[PDB]
């Protein structure tokens, strides 16, 4: 599914994702824009041979199985098939475990370079939430 911006950030806002760990919705709508274009079914092969799965991009070398990244982790204990899902539900629960890691937001590469430091409630602006 390719969300609407507003949409998404009505879905995200009642997944408890608006202030988690203290990123507002903005944040979670840009990263979004930014790694997938708002499509669930985006996949990206890395050089490693790791894959990154759906709307938030969540990367197959440590947090879930798809059966080809050796020597990977399954921190959210899901197989990489379900981040892929019109149901974000299992991207937002594994993207609040990656953001509680340590280095926030920064984990996502979009976002330190493309939304951090700039005015990101423009993602949620004429939206009803
Ligand atoms: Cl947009
Ligand atoms: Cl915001
Ligand atoms: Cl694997
Ligand atoms: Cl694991
Ligand atoms: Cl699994
Ligand atoms: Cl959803
Ligand atoms: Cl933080
Ligand atoms: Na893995």
């Amino acid at each position: 599914k390719v969300f609407g911006r507003c949409e998404l950030a009505a879905a995200m806002k009642r997944h408890g994702l608006d202030n988690y760990r203290g990123y507002s919705l903005g944040n979670w709508v840009c990263a979004a824009k930014f790694e997938s274009n708002f499509n669930t079914q985006a996949t990206n092969r890395n050089t490693d041979g790791s894959t990154d799965y759906g709307i938030l991009q969540i990367n197959s070398r440590w947090w879930c199985n798809d059966g080809r990244t050796p020597g990977s982790r399954n921190l959210c204990n899901i197989p990489c098939s379900a981040l892929l899902s019109s149901d974000i539900t299992a991207s937002v629960n594994c993207a609040k475990k990656i953001v509680s890691d340590g280095n926030g937001m920064n984990a996502w590469v979009a976002w330190r370079n493309r939304c951090k430091g700039t005015d990101v409630q423009a993602w949620i602006r004429g939206c009803r939430l």
